[PDB]
Formats: structure tokens, sequence, C-alpha cells
């Protein structure tokens, strides 16, 4: 809980290289035991505007400095983060219930994106095309966008930042994060990080605040014209709230918008592997992440086979209990109005139909803990208003057709990730290119990667994170056309 | 004026291949004479939603046709436009009334550029990555994003629309076009030569309509969820209320907002080249583009010798006329509103200190003709609310330095092309580096080109068109997750 | 007027067995003197819903413990 | 600006410092004219706008547009 480096847990914004208190605070808690963890400063929209300026006025030094430079300070920043993993990681178990093992493997997964991009920003490539004219020869620059304002969730309260700020940065452009209120320390720490591989004052800003500023902030900073880029990932609400505000000033965006993910089961597949699959994909976070499998397709012939070895393995390696507490496996919903969610889409769907498997109430332990649920004969009209219910709940859909899965899945206007298992060669390349989503998984339930794009498709977002294309989310291209020849 | 081949003369709109009357009906005139050249559909949001899901059933069998088919299909179209180019050309000049010499510029260019997609269709290369887990390899497809809506200005009626559906349907997409209301023909006889080339039925439709309907129109396809694309290039207030209607769905979008454009003459430039170079630049169309070099910020040393030579090579160049008319070099503006805006920006910058150095007032032709004119001892503070004031007028600000030169032309949150004559490297590096524009002519005036990327920054605009990256507007990208290795 | 055991002069709201801040804080002055006593925690409806299933969570077992 | 774009002459420095934040470059313009001062008698900053005079009569008469007077 403590014993922690009193410069990682932090609690004033931090703006201009100088940590900053706010004339407001808010409390944040562990939602497992409800301790409280601290005060944070709650900016407003006068912080929030002169972060803006702070990172405007370090973008006009930033972009000069080389990129090899550049590189050099990502990976400092890349080997302190690694250097101080066991206290980054308690912070997020601190702050968003996670499991320890959990929160070990995000802080990786956070500090790798750091690493990536230091590699990335010393690879941005111009081109020299060749045009009929004999006068004259074609140049193409790539120059980074400016200011940034990063909005980020509270599920992956470190990986969410670094991998788009570790692009940010690698193409030269500064940013300002409004981290998720629910979880503002791990910004807070990587920001005391950052000063101490000598991040630039102004180059990386930290912005905490509430509900009631966040509509106020999120505007301020998504609307400053000294902003020309946003990169947003939560609910589709607030991402076309953002996209309004953004269209009055022609800003850049990429986002990523919460949304289901399915996972289909083929008559082919691997019944063991099918349901460790399952296992990694929908109790992660404890179902609590838009890339976690919410509905089930399962084909008729392997149904039962795998209904049953699903909730088997259920029994056996779900333990519901305290992220710190050794062995826990399933840690608490962030908060009540999310419980509430889960109960909501559980009893609507038995009451219409279906048969709970296993475990469909708050678990014992009380406040936030539900038991990891498994039901079947749940139909697809029992999805509705129910797309961004996170939790451990899986609700297993029976299908008889390829067809026809691919039809259900592919209800889409969404699509960000999709999952199946088959050991069919040719029905692998037909779902896999048919599967309308952003990310597909292929006998695989964990896809997460620092090299391989992520994103979606239709509603579920705009632009990428991560690989070699992430960093194109921050330049603009220049054409120079050299004549006089 | 006739004599045309009657089948690329077109007044109906075209929808699912075929073409269908709409009812209401609205007059196109020649700019220049005034003359009558015919009845076009007025569609309205009812036919724009037929057009849509005519494009959409397309899609989903087009995007299933081999590139190399996709490709032998846009080149056909290609050699169709190359065989009517005379007859293409004369639609031009008859409904932009730009010279006919220009015309057939742009009819070559806007040919171009469904050569040179033909020729990208079979190049959309996905990646191999190579991640540390041995259980599991990576792959990124590309695929097409599906229908969009494409919104083209009146300026170039040919080139605008086959620069964006060139590549939609290099990329495998359909497209539902919305031409300017001044001049839908051009966009009515490319079709007409598309279905001579054999695009498939609702690859390719266009929906003409007048003010009237404009706006429903306009909101109709922006807004329409099968559509999950906008190309948009016009005004930066129309561009803004796109951007909303599409951000209620979350569609993605590359526009080209109007703008102004600096052109730099530094001591070092070659005179008569600049002058070429002005000249070239600013009366093309008649000054009427958004690549059009609007200020010329001449250095004080130069300053003089540039004016007087310009001014001398004004009157031995421009013949003002009738587009049609053998050695006419400057047209009609497109309508009185346009001329309307030429004196108001003239009157506004004499009254306030300017200069005329030649013609300020119509041309002796009256109409739409605007004598081109050349005002000296203008200031900076003179260009306000006449950004997207488009005509045959060249303000020349007179400055000292470099320095200066740039912060002027950076008075930005504007950004499209930027123009510049020097004959010192060094200079030209840095101008061309910090000249706050998506494209920059060195010692040239003229720029176009299909190989390379056009487009602005800042609130010029979102993502490019022609080059290689031009299909990339069209695409999406898929990871896929190869595991159970 | 201090000297008083740490433990009993309190400025967090009490909720399921932890001390608890709030976003928000009010003065406490003696009527007497005038003298600041302390900032104290000025819950607000989230608070309140929040020690309200504490208490609802606690009676589930509260009630089942014997009246000795 | 207001004063530069109606007619003033920047003589020395008359932009943000080099050091960024609320620091700004001393400024000093000349030819500047009464009716640059509009709407700015509460802007206080490191500027000095030169008016020139011929007159005492004038001088005091410029001076004493007041309706103000500390």
């Amino acid at each position: 809980l403590a014993g922690l480096s009193a410069a990682l847990l932090r609690t004033d914004s931090f703006v201009g290289g100088r940590w900053l208190p706010a004339a407001a605070t808010f409390p944040v808690q562990d939602p497992a035991s409800g301790a409280a963890l601290g005060m944070v400063a709650d900016c407003g929209v006068r912080e929030a505007r002169a972060a803006v300026r702070a990172a405007y006025e370090a973008f006009c030094r930033w972009r000069e400095v080389s990129a090899k430079e550049r590189s050099s300070l990502l990976r400092k920043w890349y080997n302190l983060m690694i250097q101080n993993k066991d206290d980054l990681a308690r912070i997020i178990t601190a702050e968003s219930g996670k499991p320890l093992k959990e929160a070990h493997g995000e802080i990786l997964y956070s500090a790798f994106f750091l690493e990536w991009f230091s590699e990335e920003a010393r690879r941005v490539y111009g081109d020299i095309i060749h045009t009929p004219a004999k006068d004259r020869r074609a140049l193409v620059l790539k120059q980074p966008i400016g200011v940034a304002a990063v909005i980020t969730p509270w599920n992956f309260p470190s990986a969410m930042i670094t991998r788009k700020v570790g692009a940010a940065l690698a193409a030269g452009c500064t940013v300002v994060v409004k981290p998720a209120e629910d979880t503002p320390f791990s910004a807070l720490a990587l920001a005391e990080l950052a000063s101490q591989a000598g991040i630039p004052s102004g180059v990386y800003n930290v912005i905490p605040c509430s509900r009631k500023n966040a509509k106020e902030v999120g505007e301020a900073i998504c609307t400053d014209p000294l902003v020309s880029k946003i990169s947003f990932t939560g609910s589709t609400t607030t991402g076309k709230i953002l996209l309004h505000h953004a269209a009055n000033s022609v800003k850049r965006v990429s986002m990523e918008l919460g949304g289901l993910a399915p996972f289909i089961v083929f008559d082919s597949a691997n019944v063991d592997q099918a349901v460790a699959g399952a296992m990694a994909s929908k109790f992660r976070n404890t179902g609590q992440t838009a890339v976690c499998s919410n509905q089930f397709l399962v084909q008729r012939g392997i149904h039962d086979a795998f209904v049953k070895a699903f909730a088997e393995a259920m029994k056996k390696n779900l333990r519901v209990g305290n992220g710190f507490e050794e062995g826990t496996t399933q840690g608490p919903l962030i908060n009540e109005k999310a419980v509430e969610k889960v109960e909501k889409q559980v009893n609507d769907a038995v009451s219409k139909g279906a048969t709970v498997v296993t475990g469909g109430k708050r678990h014992q332990l009380g406040k936030n803990f539900f038991e990891p649920t498994l039901l079947c004969n749940v139909t697809q009209d029992m999805l509705c208003t129910h797309e961004e219910t996170f939790g451990p709940l899986a609700p297993v859909i029976k299908f008889d057709t390829e067809e026809e899965a691919i039809a259900i899945a592919n209800a889409a206007d969404v699509g960000l990730a999709g999952y199946f298992y088959s050991q069919d060669p040719a029905q692998i390349w037909r779902v896999a290119e048919q599967l309308e989503v952003g990310m597909v998984g292929v006998n695989e339930g964990l896809i997460s990667s620092v090299e391989c794009p992520f994103g979606g498709v239709k509603q579920s977002g705009l632009g990428r994170e991560g690989s070699k294309y992430g960093i194109d989310e921050y330049l603009e291209l220049k054409y120079v056309c050299y004549g006089g020849l």
C-alpha cells in the first residue's frame, strides 16, 4: 500500500516542468478496500489553458531538438520506468484495482511503448519523387503537428498514456494529458520520471480533474487554437462530443471508442485452447477493457463441450479478492455504477431466456466485487444498451453456420477487437478478412503488442496506435516542389 | 459551344448505372456569355439516400473484384478521357469560364489522376511484423473503408472529382459525388465515360443539386450510416459544417479548405523568373483557386524592380475575354457575388493606403469580367475577411528581413500552398521548412502533380490527395494476430 | 484547547470503518474565541450514498450478531 | 499591433520576449497618433508610444483629452 518512492506518488498537476496545486482537489480511493489514496489537484479551464501555453512554447523548442536526442530522452524515460516497475505496478493496482500480476504486465507494456517510439523517432523518412518536368524535383517532408491533447481512460492508467505520448514526442510534438479521475496517479508518476529522464519543461504536461471539471477542461483543451491534435480513448458518447469540439477548428483527431468484441468458437477449434483463450480475453482486468470479448458465438457441434469446460476453468482459476492479495485473479469493478450495469445486463438476460451457468450476483465480499458469471442460451437481442457494460460476464450465443456467426458478429457500426478459434486454414482467412473489426485474434485471446497497430473501424475509432503507423498520427506531410532547374 | 458528343453533355443524375431525372432542375449558364447551357437534375434528400444505397450495394461486390481488374477499369476510364479530351475541355470552359488552353490542361491532369491510381490499386501492401512471442505471427491487412461521399468545388470541375474518386475506387471503395452547382456537367460527362469503361453500376454515382438542396443533400450523405468516408474541397465554413455532421457517426474525413497563399520574393531571386512565377500562380483560372498566391511579400532590395516588371508582364500577357476566343488569358469571375468581393477587397485597400499600379475596376466588357489588378504599398492588415476572396488581384507587401517575411506568411491557423523565389541554397531550406504550409513551391509558381501529395496543415485541411499517400485516405488497417503456433 | 488525544480530534468523515476526506472541507471555530479548530470534510451526495451502502452491507452482517 | 497596422513605426522590440511566458520586449514606437490609444487606457506594459507635436497649446490640448487625470 505504502513504502512507495515519495517522488512517484504525486498529488499536484504537472505543468511547465513544475508541480502546481489547484484551487480544488478530488479524492481517489482504492476501488477494493475503499481506502483514501490521496487528494489530487482538480484543474479547471484556467489551469488547462496555462498547460496548453506551456506545451505550445515547449513545442517551438522541442521540434528543434535532433531526433537522436529526442530518441535518447524517450529511452532514459523507458529505463526509469523499468527501474521503478514494482512501485509503478503497485500504483496501478492501488487505483485501478487490477491484480498486481496484471499491473506488472501493464507497466512493462507501458514502458515498451516508450522504448518502441524512442526507436521510431530517428526513422521518420521523407520522400524524393520523380515527375515528368525536368526543371524540378519533388521532395516530401514530414514534420510534427504541434501540440496534442491526450485524454485517457482508467482501465490501463499507464499504458494508455504512454502509447499516445511516446508517439507524439517521437514525432516532435508536445502534449497535455488529462488522465481519468479514477486513476490520476499513474499519469503523475510518469511525470516524475519524465523530469528525472530530462524531458524538457512543457513537453509533457498532466492536468488531473474530476467529473465537475471534466466537461469544461475537456472542451478547453480540445478547443484551444494552440492545440492541433486530439487523442482520446473512452466512451463513444464522450468521443462524439470531442469530435464536435474538434470540428470547430479542424483539429487532427485519433480515437479508440469502447465497444463490444465477438469471440467465435468453431467446431474445428481445440476446446481447451479456446477455453484458455476465452479465459484470458474475458476476465483480464475483471472484464473491464474495450478489447474484452463480451459475446461468445459458439458452434452447435462444440457448444456443450465448450460451455462446460469454460465454466470448469472459471471455478479453477478465478479467485475474487484484493489485488495486492496473493492468488487474486479478479479485482473489483471500478465503482458502484459499474456493478449496477452488470446486474442490469445479467437480470435483463435471465428474465429474457438466458440460463445462468455459474454465479450471477454480487460477490460475497460485497462492495464492488461481482461473481464471475457465465450465461448460456443468450440471444443476440440481449446486448442492447449494454455495448459499454464491462464486467466479468460471459454470455454464450449458439450458432449453426459460419455465414451466421459472421453476420451476427458484424452487427457493426462498431468494430474494435475480434477473436475466433479454428483449425481450418481456409476458414481462418475467410473469417479473419470478413470480420469487420480493427484487430483479429486467431486462436489467441491476448493480442497486445507495441509493434502492432491498434484501433478500430466504423464508429470504434480513428487512426492507430503503436507499430510503425503510430507516429503518423502526429505528423504533417509537406510537398516541396524544388524548381528553377 | 455545341457539336459536342451528345453522350458527354448530360442533364440527369447518374445513380446505380442509370440516368435519373429529379422532380426539380436548376439552370446552368456560361459565366462569360450568360448563355443557357441546360437544365440539370436537382437531387433532393430522397435521391441522395437512394444513391448511397446504390453505392453501398455496389461496394459489397466491388470490394470483391481483384485489384488487377479494378486497375484495368480505371485505365479504360483514363483512355476514354483522353479519347474525348477536346470535348471534355470545352465543357469545362463552357461552365467554369476558364480559357480553353487551361481547360485542356485540366482534362489531362484529371485524366492523369485516373491513370495514376489505376497503378496504385495493385500496390496496396500489408505487413508481416515480428513479435517476441514464438507462438504467434502478426499480419497487417489493408481493406477499403466502404462508401465515400465526395463533394467538389467549381474551380476544377473535373480534376477535383477525379483525384478523390480515383483513389477511392483504387482502394476498393464506391462513391457518391455531389458536384458544384455552377459546374455539374464535368461530373456527369465523367459518368458517361465511366459506363463506357465498364465501371460496375453503383460504383460511381453523381447527384447534382442547387443551393436550395445543397444544405439538405450535403447533410444527407455526410450523415447516412451507409457512408463511412467524406472527401470535401471548398470553403472553411462548409467544411466545418460537414465536420460536425461527420462527428455524429465517427466518419473518416479528408478535406482541403480554401485559404490564402503567400508568394515571397527575396533579394537574391531572379526577377524575370519570379515575375513569370507570379504570373502563373496568380492569374491561372483568373485567380480563382485555393493554391492561388493572394499576397506577395517582396523584399525591399528587389521590390521596385519586381513590381514594375510584374505590371509590364500583366499588360503583355493578360487578355480578358471569352474562354473559347483565341488569345484569351483571363476568363470571367464565376458570378456577381464574386466580382463584388474583389471590388470590396480593392477599394477597402486603396482607401486604407494601397496604391493601384494597374486596373482596379470592372473590365470594360462588363458582366463578370474584372481588370487584372496589381496594388503595391499593401499592408498585412488589409486582407481581413478576404481570405476567401478569389480574383485576378495581386496585393504586394514589402518587407525587410527573412524572419519578417516568414512571420507574416505564417500568420497561420491557415496553410495550404506557399511560394518563394531565392538563389540562396541555405535560405531555400530554411524558408521551405519553416513555411507552415502543406505545399511549397521553390522558384516555381505552378506545382500541380498527380504523383505528389496535395493538402494543408492546421485549418486548411485533413489528409492528402494524389501521390502514394492518396489511397490511404480510403483504407482501414486490420492487425491479425495469427496464434496457436 | 489542545494536548488532546490526536486520535480523538478528527477531520475526515468515517465510512465503512475508514477515515475518508472529501473534495471539500469547511471551517469550525470556537464560538467564544473565534479560534480556528480545524478543517472538516464536507461530504456531498456522493459520499452519502457510499456511506449508506456501507451501512446497508454492514447491516446484513450486524443483524446476524448475537444480542449478547 | 493595432498601432503599427495603423501607421506606427516600431523603433525597438515589439513582440513577446524570447524567454516566453509573460515576458515582453521593452517596446518604443514613434509616429504614433492620439487616436491609437482607444480602449487601451488601462493596458499597462513596457510600451512607449511617441506622439510628435508642434506647439505648446497643442500638447496641452492632447494631454488634456481628459475626463481622466492622475
